[PDB]
């Protein structure tokens, strides 16, 4: 069967193992970026202070839920009347479990998908439209872009830094040999771009393998990269993982 190697933060991964083992699908985890939390300086601090003046909240990721919503229990007792967002079911999930309503795709594999939801484009409806994005120190630029261009004000909330691991050399080459893994997931161009870059010398044999990737912006990025057998999963969550599995070979 499929044998995969995860590269995923962390928290994410284990989450993934999980499921996967459930549906009988072994895995080795590599996380290739670990998640940072950064220390809240003053200017973002009264970003916090003034939530209430964004129409939309969008969070991208689940580590910026995550951080994101310690944040906001810390400087907001009841939150303030606005729509918050998510790319994904599962990023969602962790603000609807603080008691939060979610606007979100169903197919939901990228920031295209949020930013084409009628739902979404329905609560910029407002005067001076202003939009916070909850994120890592950098990002796609994608969204960003796209709503200062239809008039909204878009401003970042930096909340993690995401850094490579340090792992004993030979690792990743280690892990794929002892493992017999026979596929590779991201779930991120820069958890793509990581890989590529710890693969080095040994990327020739390693870009061989499926690589399964969330959206079509990241299937470019790999067949750009060098990688041989790209595969678009529709989506990161796992039941589109396992979708994808039963589709390829
Ligand atoms: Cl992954
Ligand atoms: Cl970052």
């Amino acid at each position: 069967g499929w044998r995969l190697l995860l590269t995923r933060p962390d928290e994410e991964c284990a989450a993934l193992a999980a499921s996967l083992g459930e549906a009988g699908v072994h895995s080795s985890s590599l996380p290739l970026l670990a998640i940072d939390p950064l220390e809240e300086t003053p200017e973002q601090r009264t970003l916090m202070l003034d939530l209430d003046r964004y129409c939309a909240v969008v969070v991208v990721s689940k580590p910026a839920a995550r951080l994101g919503l310690e944040r906001l229990d810390r400087y907001w007792p009841q939150p303030p009347q606005q729509t918050w967002c998510s790319v994904g079911a599962a990023t969602a999930a962790i603000l609807e479990a603080y008691g939060l309503d979610v606007t979100y795709p169903e197919q939901g594999d990228d920031s295209e998908a949020l930013l084409a939801l009628p739902a979404f484009q329905d609560s910029l409806r407002v005067h001076d439209p202003k939009v916070l994005i909850m994120r890592g120190e950098g990002g796609r630029e994608f969204l960003a872009e796209r709503l200062r261009g239809q008039g909204v004000q878009v401003d970042y909330l930096p909340l993690y830094r995401r850094r490579a691991p340090d792992y004993p050399a030979g690792e990743l080459l280690a892990r794929v040999r002892a493992e017999r893994l026979n596929g590779l997931v991201v779930s991120s161009g820069q958890g793509l771009q990581n890989l590529y870059q710890l693969a080095a010398a040994d990327w020739p044999e390693i870009g061989r393998l499926p690589l399964f990737v969330p959206s079509p912006r990241v299937a470019e990025m790999a067949r750009e990269l060098g990688a041989q057998r790209v595969i678009d999963c529709r989506g990161a969550s796992a039941p589109a993982l396992l979708a994808a599995l039963t589709s390829a070979a």
